[PDB]
């Protein structure tokens, strides 16, 4: 079953890079123009969002996905470069590869949990004691954060799958 | 008739992802910029707008090809692997792809129905009790998810056609 | 002189899909952001938009360049998969194009006529009870209007003429 | 000397669809965004940029560079289908080219001038009475204009002197 | 050092193409939009601007890289044309390339200068007497400009080292 | 070690590429259009956006990768040119390339530090005296100035480790 494993991770990478690329920047295009604050302290809209959203859902995911795949750029530069003892490398851009894909995943739990609330309650300067701030088209970023979620752990789930075929005596070797 | 129904089905699919890429996203540019509320609270038009729209149908459209396709990609990429037995693969691979059109129909229908009306009565905080909200474009959004249903259960009904073609005997064993 | 009609239906199809793959967009982008109505209902400009432009005419144009090409794809489609008779279809696709092509320009006419107005009654609520709205650019799409009658036309005239060197007891068999 | 001629005449070609593809279009997002009118009636900006402008000189541009390549695709076409006499075919699109550049060099001179002024005086419905609008970097477009113009009157120089080279007796069979 | 000075007027000119395409034109995208005069009076903003910025750095700098890269098309051409001598039409576009370089530098110096005020003193109609301009990211814009000019230098240094080598007794006969 | 070490070397500068190509134009896209001063005086978000960020990061960083390919793309030109010795010239580039990306690093950390701040105090002409200011989504900014600080020093580490695997007595002759 490690070929359908490997198939079906391929497949799931491909899937969320496409995902990604095609709908992401469009959701996420006017998180900040259409986010509005019931107040009118000019630079409070500024602050309100940048606490609210640290880092945009779509910058962090595109992240995840260039460092998720650069072990497999690394093993493709060894290989070509090899011509004009692989299966250590590859053995070790699997492992690097679930722990980058766990990471990703930890991180992405600890930093957005599971939802994006329609009302966020800002209190930073300028801003007078704390205001109310309204989010842009929330269900649809959550809709997008839970599957975002739901791909990555399958995707981790398939890297632990092909780690357990390889075995830990070979890991450790 | 199974090479004419193969011939139908790639051409629609065709059809449907160059339909949607070209004209999808543009049709859906300005859904929340023209999505007016007649009220004068602050952030009631993105809630209203997150309520009358919880996704837009052009990111629906766009998970359902890629998931439709999602099949043949498993197809290819094991036929990759295997160079370098597939009835039974292909037969799998047909089933799962009805199952996922006939999914994605279902969804559709009870997501959207057949119509987006002009006028819409959100009742959603902060929006003081009820409130009318006007659609951008209604009409042109109704034609598009009544062409993307047609154009859905067309290839439906050509799947369900292989299907029968190949027979209940052989997707049993 | 098929061959020469052969020559010119191929130019005149890249001909149009470059036009309007090229300045289409363009020149329908502010299509709803620069129509005004006078009036100060909320939602008025909205509905009198959708009113007086149901479909645009950039995605009507598109749509019947896809359905227009899409014969030419099942023809190449069917000789692909016959290589690893072939006349019958493509009597049949040329005569499905030809008929494709004229109920394209029947329906071009009967849903735009042969010009755009500067100005647009509008009595759709929830203007109050009639208004009067300010198209953009009002004669380039009148142009445009015109040019892509003039090109269907001649696709419809140069698909009549390769039918009738086919001949009907060729069609009918 | 009808080699350098060729030479030149592609050469030019080129570099005319570089510079409209690619500064053209820029040149032209805002035209009618910065149009402003010296007025508060509704709908009379439009009105006055129609007047002003019926079509835009990058939509104008692009359809006489395609319309000048035409011919060449038709020639390319015809060399295709022929493979799997030629010298006649290559006179006709010669002098179809010739004619073509002249009437779209004309037809730039009737529609445009040679300036684009910075003042318009504007006074159609619903302007009251007559209005004043103003330009949007009526310069630049104005440098575009009599650029375009000596790249296009070069154009049907090199053109009139291939023509010579073959001579009147060689076009007339 | 011939070959050594070929490979840097490459480099530098696949450098300087580069740099344009990529940031140019997301530099001066807000040119206009960001430019505000101190005034109430309408139309005086597109006149200021104009005045203060007939052509756009981008635009000329475009021009310029095309231009300057003509004469290796024309050779590029020719080369092709002959197969199915060569040293006099390699002489006379080095000299051609290095006449043009030489030319937009100079222009470049007396329609730019060297820097980009951040105000600027506009007294054209309708504008009443005199006002003041604010320009937009005036700083970046004289970076661009002096670097720009350095790349230039550079580039016209590099083509005079090429002539001094060829000689002027060969580039005479 | 000098195989992981280089193909290391080309995975981040890869990574590098395709993080600012992906993410930096969208991250720096509203940075003067969310910026705002707490002033009436007009002219004074232009003047003080200028003096904050006289230089835009993805401009710098932009300009750094292009600078920084540069001696590569110096070293294939020579290669391709030689065919219809060479380790001098590596070890040429390796010596630019290692300058050019410890230069950078350092003007990057003197240029930007190692924050975005989320207010800014401006008093520049023309604002009256000393105006605050209100910084775009800073807290994105930030994160991306330190992760391009970190591959930064991880290609300078990688560069400097090269470096000493040719030894002094090498780059010396």
């Amino acid at each position: 079953s490690t070929m359908i494993g490997r198939i079906l991770l391929t497949v799931v990478v491909i899937f969320r890079i496409l995902i990604v690329a095609i709908v992401g920047e469009t959701v996420y295009d006017d998180e900040q123009t259409m986010f509005v604050c019931n107040t009118l302290q000019p630079g409070c809209n500024q602050a309100c969002y940048d606490r609210a959203f640290p880092i945009s859902h779509i910058r962090y995911w595109v992240f995840q996905i260039i460092m998720v795949c650069t072990p497999s750029l690394c093993f493709i530069t060894y290989s070509v470069h090899q011509s004009a003892g692989i299966s250590r490398f590859y053995i070790i851009q699997v492992v690097f590869r679930n722990a980058l894909e766990i990471g990703f995943l930890v991180g992405q739990y600890f930093l957005y949990g599971f939802s994006v609330p329609g009302l966020y309650e800002c209190n930073r300067y300028p801003c007078i004691k704390e205001v109310e701030c309204y989010v842009s088209r929330p269900t649809e970023k959550t809709v997008f954060l839970v599957f975002m979620f739901a791909v990555s752990g399958i995707c981790v789930v398939l890297n632990l799958a092909e780690l357990n075929h390889l075995g830990w005596r070979k890991i450790k070797l």
